[PDB]
């Protein structure tokens, strides 16, 4: 998967295509976009094949890995969906959207304990006064 | 990866990661380099694995590899900052101090590990 491949990256050190600027922001933004045209129609299995070459160009991307992270949690692959939420929130401090999406996946992996861990964060933590309510809608179903 | 099948026992992964950290502790960095790498490769979603590899990394100043490496271990172990606070140490070596101050101030904010969170604050306070 994704996070694979940035650690073979990682480990081999070698030249990676975005280390050699292989394809501009431009193309980048445009592929992008077509991921979600893809995903806004149900065609999820295309947006997931757009996304993850998207993350192999540039995993360290909160865009990116966002709209990976997504596709999992609708395939109910929620391990994988929950790691690469993890990502997006090491890259986006600021955003506790990846975070409350988190507990969603580790209630449904049966780590309740983990969950709330997610859901006091975002209370904690967040300015966003509508994720906070659905994150403590979690918690009081705990 | 090599882990989900059971390609070496469990006692001898345990063997070869101590091994590697003797090389670590004695200054051996290439061949730590080697053994890290060996067990990354045998278990890319291993954190104390990730850790080691990116350990190796910072200390040989490649520091921008170190923090990509960080930013999946932080990913797989969800609780864990130390690999916040070092991509924090990271960050200040590539000349992005904001960057820097948000994953130092990440790590006080979130853990609950006071050793690190007093490195973290000292960062901080020296931080212009
Ligand atoms: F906690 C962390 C926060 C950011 C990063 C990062 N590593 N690598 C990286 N490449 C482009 C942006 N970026 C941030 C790692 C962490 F471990
Ligand atoms: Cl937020
Ligand atoms: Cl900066
Ligand atoms: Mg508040």
């Amino acid at each position: 998967g994704s996070i694979s491949t940035a650690v073979i990256d990682a480990i081999n050190s070698g030249a990676t295509l975005k280390d050699i600027n292989a394809i501009p922001d431009d193309m980048m933004d445009d592929i992008y976009s077509y991921a979600y045209d893809f995903y806004n129609k149900g065609r999820i299995e295309e947006a997931e094949v757009f996304f993850r070459f998207l993350c192999i160009y540039d995993f360290y991307n909160v865009d990116y890995i966002m709209g990976l992270a997504a596709i999992y949690q609708i395939k109910e692959q929620f391990q994988q969906a929950a790691d690469l939420y993890a990502v997006a929130f090491a890259l986006g401090k600021n955003d506790y959207t990846p975070v409350f999406h988190t507990g969603q996946c580790q209630l449904r992996l049966k780590a309740p304990l983990k969950a709330k861990e997610c859901f006091e964060l975002v209370i904690q933590h967040s300015n966003d006064e509508k994720l906070k309510i659905k994150a403590q809608s979690y918690l009081d179903a705990i």
